[PDB]
C-alpha cells in the first residue's frame, strides 16, 4: 500500500522551511545552512518494516518503523519524540509528539512528485522531491 513512495528522491522545491525550522526553535546558523541544502530521501521496505533515510551535506538521519506502531525518534534538530507513521487517504502521515507539542510530516504523490508538508504551530512548509532512477 506504500509502494509508490518507495525509492530515492531528491529535493527540487522548498517553501517556508525557514518558518518551520524557526517554529521548532532551530538556531539561525543551522537554518541558514539548511536553507541551501538539498537532501536525498530514500524510502525502502522489507516486509512490514519501512526504513526512511535522509542524506545531505549537512545532517543525515535514518528511521525504521512499522506502519501504525509507535517508535522513539531523535530528529535532525535533536528533539526526542514519540512517532507514528500511517497511511491516511493515500498519504504517508508521520506524527511526532514531545513535551505536549506535535508536528506532522505528510507525504503525498502528485503527478509523480513527492510532496512533503511539514506543519508545526502555524508554520506550514511544502517541499517537493523528484524521483531518482
Ligand atoms: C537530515 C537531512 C537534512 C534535513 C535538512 C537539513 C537539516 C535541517 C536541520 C534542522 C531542521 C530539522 C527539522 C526536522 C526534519 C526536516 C526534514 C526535511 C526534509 O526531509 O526535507
Amino acid at each position: 500500500m506504500v509502494d509508490a513512495f518507495l525509492g530515492t528522491w531528491k529535493l527540487v522545491d522548498s517553501k517556508n522551511f525557514d518558518d518551520y525550522m524557526k517554529s521548532l526553535g532551530v538556531g539561525f546558523a543551522t537554518r541558514q545552512v539548511a536553507s541551501m541544502t538539498k537532501p536525498t530521501t530514500i524510502i525502502e521496505k522489507n516486509g512490514d518494516i519501512l526504513t526512511l533515510k535522509t542524506h545531505s551535506t549537512f545532517k543525515n538521519t535514518e528511521i525504521s518503523f512499522k506502519l501504525g506502531v509507535e517508535f522513539d525518534e531523535t530528529t535532525a534538530d535533536d528533539r526526542k519524540v514519540k512517532s507514528i507513521v500511517t497511511l491516511d487517504g493515500g498519504k504517508l502521515v508521520h506524527l511526532q509528539k514531545w513535551d505536549g507539542q506535535e508536528t506532522t510530516l505528510v507525504r503525498e504523490l502528485i503527478d509523480g512528485k513527492l510532496i512533503l508538508t511539514l506543519t508545526h504551530g502555524t508554520a506550514v512548509c511544502t517541499r517537493t522531491y523528484e524521483k531518482e532512477a
